[PDB]
């Protein structure tokens, strides 16, 4: 079967054949939409077809699939799941699975990237030191003095799942939060909770509006440990405006990198726990969401009293005003330091000319309409217009419970 | 089965029950969301007429009561008789302020109670519409204090006999291709304002000139009316801080009224029912004015800014973006003119879908229409889950009639 997608400014019409390679489940159903739903040990059993699944992928990009080397990786991967009931991936079946991983990845809107991802194996890693070690050296690659690469670094695999490499961190960069006891919180309200349980751990907190957390690690299901990465690893960037010189004096910066590290990626059935991935920021995540979401920084209402806008009622668009002006100095002060920074505009161009490109070479490209469309400005992007299928490919990234929640203590 | 729907910003979970009565299909399925496509006899109605008629009779306390039994019987007997049914006044008033209640795409609905129905299933011919076209024009319009209304003509009998506002909305510009190649007025309205012309209308050929009205009767052809010009109340466009707006010679019509589509209530259709609210600022400043594909002014707002339009990372089409959007609240404002902000709107709504919760297990919404076109994280539906279902009493698309209807 065929699908038809529309873009409503261009009248270009597109059609998918991809889905039909669509395995996993959305969510919906006939009679619902969880469009905007944000969070819609293995047996042999089902171990030997998902592995098939994805040789049989691999072979087929390498234009040898039917080969006798293709037959004996298959036969070799069979024995291998039968006596041990797991597998080893070929560091070309890695490189290529988490590569795919990411193209697959349908909230992405810096796709046309996908094939240029540097893969760092860490699967000889045995120790939380190990990890620290391992993950120093990928932000140290990716920062690269401010000329951002894309990275992931790749852990060992789950086994029985009581040996899990996990990163307690949701991003390897991130500042703390503190509740103080009047309600208030004094730097990042998204990071309280897992900075509460740093400092449990032993972490002494700076108490300051921008504390780079420590790193969490647990290796083969351990009890996690504490490490601070090197400062001189961490760039940041100091927020300042092009035109308004009190800008500076809001006291803002923001770190370059950004790097999650609680997804799940997937690969032929295997499951790698700790995956930590990195690439470069669009803008508006700092300037919309990080700076100006009520829930985290929230500066609108400093912004707008410092740009003596009418704030009496809301009418006025002083937020909507405020907010451009906090973007246009994220953008400018990155530009400014030589730190890797893409705006939504140029940002959302891209994508649309990357999906375009790979409906003609892959038949196909899941999109996820709520989360590719940028927090500001949407319809004067062209993805707003853009009408985009959402179906789940593997391999995958999938979100996992936080670590805190399933872990067994050893004390 | 029992869904639960949480706002990310206030961390508020409800719970939604109200899905299991919806009816219709979505579009999705198990293996793929379709959330951002833009569109996904005797023995069906008594079915849906039964399922109506107990809605209604629950929502005035008379469930299983013998008025509730006998309107059913009445109901059931004019069908097998008939083929068809005839709504009770209240049943028809209550049919249609519940399609605008389930209506998900909406940001509207906490008003969805105040609607004042106007009931023309008594009209014959185009000019009859025409009469009644104006009287809602007229009633909703209040000088400039806008009241929510609908009009609703005779429901479809076997197909042939449909009545159609052929018009999309019952105040819209013209638009005309130019030799030169480019577009004047309206660009969404080419194809529109052709058949007009080639049914005899004499088009000003300006840039803001109200089409006119294309009426159906009884599956006839449709007829050519103008709307009187002192009914059509217009806004000219200026900015409270740049004196150089006004001379750029915008304006726009105070009354958003959709006249295209298509009321379902308890099986029955009513394929002509113009319906009007007001405008929410963004509908204008944002679509109207900026997209690419409409009156596309950006550029020469920027310009007249005098911003930096090198490169796309000065944002200066954000800036403009904001500053036109203020011009046009303004200019409603200055003019008594009924609009709201995408924040008060957003605000209500979320108040709106609390009530709902509260009050009917539910609300249906639709993500990707609910979140306005600028601004979308700063105002609070865009942090808030919804979960999108068909309910009926309902207002559906329906095909451009030019392209079904035999001359
Ligand atoms: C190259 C620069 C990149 C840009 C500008 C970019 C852009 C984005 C943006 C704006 C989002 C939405 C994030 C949010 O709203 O919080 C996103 C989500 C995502 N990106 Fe990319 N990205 C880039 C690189 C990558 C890389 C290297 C990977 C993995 C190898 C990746 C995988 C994802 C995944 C899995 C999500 C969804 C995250 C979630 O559900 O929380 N991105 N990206
Ligand atoms: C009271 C003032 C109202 C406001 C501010 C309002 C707001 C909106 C907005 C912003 C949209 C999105 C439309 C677009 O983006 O083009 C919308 C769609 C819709 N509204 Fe409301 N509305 C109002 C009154 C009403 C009334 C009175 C009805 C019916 C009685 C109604 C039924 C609908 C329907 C069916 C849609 C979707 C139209 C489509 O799918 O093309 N609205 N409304
Ligand atoms: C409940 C829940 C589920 C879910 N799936 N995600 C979240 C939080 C979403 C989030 C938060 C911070 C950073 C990022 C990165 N996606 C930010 C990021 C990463 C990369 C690699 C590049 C780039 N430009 N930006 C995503 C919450
Ligand atoms: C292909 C297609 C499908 C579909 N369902 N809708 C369209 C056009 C969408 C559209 C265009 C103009 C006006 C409106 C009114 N919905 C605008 C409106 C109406 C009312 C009553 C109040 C208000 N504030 N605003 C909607 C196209
Ligand atoms: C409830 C809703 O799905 C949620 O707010 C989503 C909407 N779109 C998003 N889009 C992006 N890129 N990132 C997000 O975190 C979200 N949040
Ligand atoms: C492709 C996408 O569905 C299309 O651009 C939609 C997106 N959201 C919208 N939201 C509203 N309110 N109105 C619209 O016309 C649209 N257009
Ligand atoms: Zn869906």
């Amino acid at each position: 079967r065929f699908l038809k997608v529309k873009n409503w400014e261009t009248d270009v019409v597109l059609t998918d054949t991809l889905h039909l390679k669509s395995t996993l489940e959305t969510g919906c159903t006939e009679h619902i939409c969880m469009g905007s739903i944000m969070l819609p040990v293995r047996t042999k059993d089902q171990l030997f077809p998902l592995a098939k699944e994805f040789l049989d992928q691999y072979y087929s990009s390498i234009k040898r699939f039917g080969s006798k080397a293709h037959m004996d990786r298959l036969e070799e991967v069979n024995k291998e799941i039968e006596s041990t009931s797991t597998y080893q991936l070929k560091d070309t079946e890695l490189i290529y699975g988490a590569k795919h991983a990411w193209r697959n990845a349908s909230r992405c809107v810096g796709r046309i990237q996908w094939s240029k991802l540097q893969v760092f194996d860490a699967r000889d890693c045995t120790t939380a030191h190990g990890m620290f070690n391992y993950i120093c050296n990928h932000v140290k690659y990716a920062t690269n003095k401010g000329n951002l690469r894309s990275a992931i670094t790749i852990f060992p695999q789950r086994t029985d799942g009581k040996h899990d490499f996990r990163v307690w961190n949701s991003q390897l960069i991130r500042y703390a939060g503190y509740k103080q006891p009047d309600g208030s919180t004094l730097g990042d309200p998204a990071n309280v909770q897992f900075t509460e349980i740093c400092i449990q751990q032993g972490w002494k907190a700076p108490r300051g509006r921008f504390d780079v957390l420590p790193l969490l690690l647990q290796a083969n299901g351990n009890d996690p440990e504490l490490f601070q990465i090197p400062p001189e690893l961490v760039l940041e960037v100091p927020i300042r405006h092009p035109k308004f010189d009190w800008f500076k004096d809001l006291g803002l910066k923001w770190y370059g990198l950004p790097a999650v590290s609680n997804m799940l990626l997937e690969i032929g059935g295997l499951e790698f726990s700790a995956c930590p991935f990195s690439g470069w920021y669009m803008g508006t995540e700092i300037g919309v969401r990080d700076y100006c979401d009520n829930s985290r920084y929230n500066i609108l209402e400093e912004v707008a009293k410092k740009m003596d806008l009418d704030m009496r009622k809301t009418s006025s668009l002083w937020k909507d005003q405020a907010l451009v002006e906090i973007n246009i100095a994220v953008l400018y002060s990155f530009q400014s330091d030589k730190v890797t920074i893409v705006d939504h505009h140029s940002a959302t161009e891209s994508f649309i000319k990357h999906m375009e490109n790979e409906y003609r070479c892959r038949g196909g490209c899941p999109a996820d309409w709520v989360w590719i469309v940028p927090p500001m400005s949407g319809s004067i992007t062209p993805v707003f217009h853009q009408e985009m299928l959402n179906y789940r490919l593997t391999p995958s990234f999938e979100y996992q419970p936080d670590p805190w929640n399933t872990h067994v203590w050893k004390g």
